[PDB]
């Protein structure tokens, strides 16, 4: 299944001409047309939402923000964390801490005005987002990567205690996903060792 959000397909299927989010190409919950928006950096505006409200994000920070957009919109497994009473929303998707930490590090000197990027905006007539709070650095907005990942999208994400049973929006998620859906920990960690070996 896919999420029952604005843009999602009914069911995951291959998607040949994706411009971004290609991690999900051969089984995607987004149509390729959605990806066109993300093909060019700097990314100013995705759908009705401006990404540059406190300035233009550094490239690596933008990359991380794009990875989460691609997951929500295109991952064939996001719906496994579907909120049953709000079918466009996810809850408690387990993110790897290393992922959240690298992200924070990438964004630490960038600026932001929404502690929670989903709720903390003024939305105008045309659906476009405007800061209410003040622009501050990410390093002021959140105390660390963990705090950021638990805050940015409310209940959507959590930070796993496990370094293996967690998503980081790269090919290793194929290892994680097998075990997410003590024992499972060791299974995952062995599987992950094989993965790292196979990739030269
Ligand atoms: C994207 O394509 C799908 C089917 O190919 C279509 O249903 C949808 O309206 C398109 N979205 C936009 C924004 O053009
Ligand atoms: C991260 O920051 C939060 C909030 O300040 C704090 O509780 C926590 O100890 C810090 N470290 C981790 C790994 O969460
Ligand atoms: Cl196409
Ligand atoms: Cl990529």
């Amino acid at each position: 299944g896919c999420l029952e959000g604005d843009t999602h397909k009914a069911n995951p299927s291959p998607e040949p001409n994706m411009h971004e989010c290609t991690l999900y190409s051969e089984s995607s919950c987004c149509y390729a047309n959605f990806t066109e928006q993300l093909a060019h950096s700097p990314i100013i505006k995705v759908s009705n939402s401006y990404w540059n409200r406190c300035g233009q994000l550094s490239k690596s920070c933008e990359d991380f923000t794009k990875k989460i957009e691609c997951f929500y919109r295109c991952s064939p497994h996001a719906a496994r964390w579907i909120d049953p009473r709000y079918t466009a929303a996810i809850q408690s998707v387990p993110l790897c801490q290393s992922f959240c930490d690298d992200w924070y590090e990438a964004c630490k000197d960038d600026s932001i005005c929404a502690h929670n990027w989903l709720t903390d905006w003024e939305r105008d007539e045309s659906g476009e987002n405007h800061c209410k709070s003040k622009c501050v650095p990410y390093s002021e907005m959140y105390a660390n990567g963990t705090d950021m990942c638990q805050s940015m999208w409310g209940e959507s994400f959590k930070v796993s205690e496990s370094s293996c049973l967690c998503l980081q929006m790269n090919k290793k998620d194929m290892v994680a996903i097998k075990h997410l859906l003590s024992s499972e920990e060791h299974a995952c960690q062995k599987k992950l060792l094989k993965f790292e070996a196979l990739q030269q």
